[PDB]
């Protein structure tokens, strides 16, 4: 019931990144060796970055940083044999090195074993957090590896002369593992640093994409400047050394980097960008302060988030920043015109009291609810302004935080408890002087190193609304699988799982960056677009007999118009002159994914095309894209003379008199937002909306009229005259013939494979209907060869009693109203001649009259049992398709009476296997039992239901799918990872909804997720045994053979 909100601080304005491929360690002969002047400023340089001077007693092991000295470039009896002795060669000017190190053949290992063995528990950390820090990295089997082709890792005589009086034989096993002696010299000692702070573009991005995979829902960034980024030529070594200051500094063409692939890739995510001129105390009235503070990509979107204080801070350990009120009004301005909402940093006691007090009204006017972020165990200075003496302002008193250092230290639950005690008491009265002030805020905590022990159950205790971690605030996270039980961490994304992790011991949930931004109110345009449209058409019936598409897109004229813009913007990029192959449908692509818009690929798009019938449907997506770009172009007047390309193709375009109306573009839009990929199709966002009471309603409603507009274009071309009446179809061993009026052929076959959307009467649906019925016959058939095969495949009716067409919008219509369908009673034309040859014979009593339109015109109770098992398949919209079956049933059963209880029964000789469900399975209806693979990136199947089984979030499922999205191999394959959720309806309905399901598609990635093939090719083992144990039964009953399959 208690929830938090995670937000990842991945840079920050102290840490440092050091590279683990740089040498840790300098030879004091190797220094002296240089010119008085360069030797000089070599060291002091060293000195500034981190690097101590230390006498001899350490310990090094080191390969492949070797390098030639020539002396000419600059001997010394002092240093010649320092050379020797290191083991340098002379060859006149030139020295080398002969001495030898262990290879790096196989992984230097300090197994855990090995440092158990040591007495100090306090030792044992400091060398884990030592080597981590220089790139070591922590087995599953707790132990430290070093799996990189070079090594240069060095410890310190301090670290050596305790590991010696702790137990001199750990010691031994560095000396037999490669490590040897060290002269004097200078190394690094690696503080504050870490080889995993992201101070570049691209890191910044990779890590804050790795938080958000994690839980995290806000990420707060920084950036660092490189003006006086510089590297040290250190002789004899291979690696120069790094330099420089990594100074915090506003970048902004880092962020012009950053802002656009963050909004591409993580879209949902609400971005946090620092305001601090920490690290430049005298740019403090600077307007680079908000200059990064704009509308980024394409998009045009603004940071969510920036930091704001009232009031100045000044750090104890040195350092701050200013925060006059003329620059802080100039903000507030500057961040309600953009679309920006401060977060109070609360850095002082002095902050509150602004805050509460002057600052109270600008806050609540800057937006709500108000957002803090407590500063906590971090020292502050109040500056008096006329003597300058400096007084403790800090959250936490210095002497109550130094207390809190202690009983961490002490590492006894006792001593914990008091630690949270303490930091709850000081920190309480600031919490309730907040939530006294502001009626509508939240309020997030953050703790600095050691202190994180804390930071769940002081968040806890406080009531806090959100929790940060990250590298800015501490740069180790616990594992308990490490000897010392702490590690480097690798990145904040680490960090951010051992929080979830944390919390979801404790039974606390964390909130998704989609979720949030409902309740911080900063939903993203096309959420809220959406959300218009369902308002809109919220007091509209979802039948399609109740109200018509005039009606529908006269509620929408304004969202038209609103979308109508967006496409303008599309056009005029479109129109900036490119490409000269048929490569410029992917420039046309990246275009229209930028701008929201998602170019469907549709498998009845070539009815707009007039040379159909000469075309191949296989590279149909070349073509679609290029007159996408006619389509939004001409109607404006813009030049599509770089299209029309297509005549370097194989016409491929299309007509004129084939264009899509605005408002059919609209709607194809609208009902493209729920269930989107990113930029790359890495992650699917926009999820929320399905959860939505009217979601179905409004989304039947959009596909009502985006029927009827797309039917009336459909008339005006020569795309194919379709049939009245479903097509039966039989495959063998395959084997293919056309029954027409036999109900002999369904007790003849193995299986039912009941149609799918695409699956219409008509020349293609025909081949789509033979294919899939094919794909699942050899499916089904290479199950029967491990631990006369018949199969019956429907088409759908192509044409309705009215004459009207029957498409995609006329199946998705239909779709969404049985999903906003509470009872029982909804079904189609099309269900309706499936049903009557198909479903009610199974009720009557032996052969009755049909019509000419193939549609029709009792009990038995002790031959119910006696029903043959009736197998079925479903894809798409067949589960739609099915459910409908079930309804028809009921009508007719309760016409005929079957007293509802051998209704069930009735039901229990029927059952469905469903891959993609793209509607709702109705739990409490009376009918079949389902087994239900539906993988999470079939976003059309996603977009189609609203179930939260569906839904992966960060976890198990998770991490599965993190780790096939790099190392794992299309073809390879199989979710057999995926956990099967059993659940019972009221009228006796199972239904066996598998969970954590996904399919990747060629490049490993989630696109292309409704694809049958793959749904069946990536099918683990262990699921072909559920339908081999299907295949190969008796005359059993469907409740028990799936009751049976739950052991
Ligand atoms: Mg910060």
């Amino acid at each position: 019931v208690k929830t938090f909100y995670i937000t990842a601080a991945p840079v920050g304005a102290v840490p440092k990144f050091l590279d683990p491929l740089e040498p840790k360690f300098i030879p004091h002969a190797l220094l002296e060796l240089l010119p008085a002047d360069r030797r000089e400023a070599t060291i002091k340089a060293l000195e500034a970055n981190g690097w101590e001077a230390v006498p001899a007693g350490g310990i090094v092991r080191e390969y492949g940083y070797d390098a030639p000295i020539d002396l000419t470039d600059y001997a010394s009896a002092t240093v010649h044999d320092a050379l020797r002795n290191n083991g340098w060669t002379p060859s006149g000017s030139v020295w080398h090195r002969t001495q030898t190190s262990p290879s790096l053949a196989q992984p230097p290992l300090i197994t855990r074993n090995t440092l158990e063995r040591l007495s100090s528990v306090d030792l044992v950390r400091q060398i884990v957090l030592q080597l981590t820090t220089f790139g070591w990295t922590a087995t599953e089997d707790g132990s430290l590896t070093w799996a990189h082709d070079r090594i240069h890792t060095y410890l310190s005589p301090d670290f050596v002369e305790r590991m010696r009086a702790d137990n001199a034989a750990v010691l031994d096993s560095l000396f037999e593992n490669g490590w040897r002696m060290c002269g004097a010299g200078h190394w690094q000692p690696g503080k504050a640093r870490s080889p995993y702070l992201p101070i570049t573009a691209n890191g910044i991005v990779d890590a804050s994409r790795e938080a958000l995979r994690e839980g995290a829902a806000v990420v707060h960034l920084h950036t660092r400047a490189t003006d006086d980024q510089a590297t040290l030529a250190i002789p004899g070594l291979n690696t120069p050394i790094g330099i420089g200051s990594q100074r915090n500094h506003i970048v902004l063409d880092d962020y012009d980097r950053i802002m656009p692939t963050l909004l591409d890739l993580e879209p949902s995510a609400i971005l946090n960008l620092s305001t601090s001129a920490r690290g430049d105390r005298r740019a403090s009235q600077s307007p680079l302060r908000r200059a990064h503070l704009k509308r980024y990509g394409h998009a045009q979107l603004a940071p969510d988030v920036a930091s704001f204080s009232p009031g100045p801070v000044v750090f104890q350990a040195g350092g701050g920043y200013d925060n006059p009120n003329a620059f802080l009004a100039d903000q507030l301005a500057h961040f309600a015109e953009v679309g920006v909402r401060p977060e109070i940093e609360v850095f002082n006691h002095t902050i509150v009291e602004n805050s509460v007090t002057l600052y109270q009204s600008p806050l609540v006017k800057a937006g709500v609810p108000v957002l803090f972020m407590l500063v906590a165990a971090v020292d502050q200075y109040h500056r008096d302004p006329v003597s300058g003496d400096t007084s403790d302002d800090s959250l936490i008193d210095v002497p109550t935080r130094k207390a809190i250092a202690k009983l961490l230290q002490a590492g006894t639950d006792d001593a914990h408890e008091k630690a949270v005690e303490l930091a709850a008491t000081q920190l309480r009265p600031t919490v309730e002087k907040l939530r006294d002030n502001f009626p509508s805020c939240k309020i997030s905590l953050l703790l600095p190193g050691p202190f994180q022990a804390l930071l769940v159950d002081v968040a806890i205790a406080l009531d806090l609304d959100g929790i940060r971690v990250g590298l800015e605030d501490a740069l180790n996270v616990f594992d308990a699988r490490v000897p010392g039980g702490v590690r480097k961490a690798c990145g904040t994304g680490d960090q951010v799982r051992w929080l979830r992790r944390e919390l979801e011991r404790r039974g606390i949930g964390i909130v998704d960056a989609e979720t949030l931004r409902d309740e911080l109110g900063m939903s993203r345009p096309d959420v809220a677009l959406f959300r218009q449209a369902e308002a809109a058409l919220a007091h509209y019936p979802a039948d399609e007999r109740l109200v018509s598409a005039d009606t529908i897109l006269d509620a929408l004229h304004p969202i038209v118009d609103t979308y109508r813009k967006i496409e303008d913007r599309l056009a005029a990029h479109l129109a900036s002159a490119p490409a000269d192959p048929a490569a410029l449908a992917e420039h046309v692509l990246t275009a229209a994914r930028s701008f929201g818009i998602t170019i469907r690929s549709f498998v009845e798009e070539l009815d707009r095309y007039e040379d159909h019938e000469y075309l191949v449907a296989r590279y149909i997506q070349i073509p679609q894209a290029l007159n996408f770009a006619r389509e939004l172009l001409v109607p404006r007047g813009y030049s599509i003379e770089a299209y029309d390309r297509a005549l370097e193709d194989y016409s491929y375009s299309v007509r004129v008199d084939q264009f899509k109306p605005l408002p059919l573009r609209c709607l194809e839009y609208l009902v493209g937002i729920p269930c989107r990929y990113n930029s790359d199709y890495s992650n699917v966002v926009n999820l929320g909306l399905r959860q939505s009471p009217r979601y179905s309603a409004t989304m039947a409603l959009l596909y009502h009229a985006l029927r009827e507009l797309t039917l009336e274009l459909r008339d005006r071309s020569n795309a194919s005259r379709k049939a009245c009446g479903p097509l039966w179809t039989v495959l063998e061993t395959r084997r293919d013939v056309a029954p027409d009026e036999l109900a002999a052929a369904i007790a003849s076959v193995d299986w039912v494979v009941l149609p799918s959307t695409p699956t219409t009467n008509y020349p293609l649906g025909i081949k789509l209907s033979n294919g899939m019925a094919q794909l699942f016959h050899g499916f089904v058939a290479q199950i029967a060869a491990d631990p006369p095969l018949r199969l019956l495949a429907i088409t759908h009716s192509g044409r309705r009693d009215d004459g009207e067409t029957v498409i995609e919008a006329s199946m998705l219509h239909n779709r969404f109203a049985l999903n906003a369908d509470p009872s029982g009673i909804y079904f189609s034309e099309e269900s309706q001649l499936i049903y009557e040859r198909l479903i009610l014979p199974r009720l009557v009593d032996k052969p009755a009259k049909l019509a000419y339109t193939e549609r029709q015109l009792r009990i038995n109770a002790e031959q119910i049992e006696r029903l043959p098992l009736l197998k079925c398949f479903a894809h798409s919209s067949g589960i739609a398709t099915a459910q409908q079956l079930d309804v028809q049933a009921c009508r007719d059963g309760e016409r005929l009476g079957l007293t509802g209880d051998e209704l069930r029964a009735f039901f229990d000789r029927a059952l469905l296997v469903s891959f993609g469900s793209a509607a709702d399975i109705h739990l409490d209806w009376l009918g079949t039992s389902v087994v239900d693979v539906t993988a999470f990136n079939d976003v059309r199947s996603l977009a189609g239901t609203t179930s939260r089984h569906y839904v992966i979030q960060p976890g198990e499922h998770a991490d599965v799918l993190q780790h096939c999205l790099v190392h794992t191999q299309p073809a390879d394959y199989r979710y057999d990872h995926a956990t099967p959720v059993w659940q019972d309806g009221r009228q006796g309905k199972i239904v066996a909804r598998l969970t954590g399901v996904f399919l990747l598609d060629d490049h490993a990635r989630l696109d292309d997720g409704h694809s049958i093939r793959r749904y069946l090719a990536a099918s683990p083992l262990w699921l072909r045994q559920w339908i081999a144990r299907f295949h190969d039964a008796p005359a059993d009953t469907g409740a028990h053979a799936i009751l049976r399959e739950l052991q």
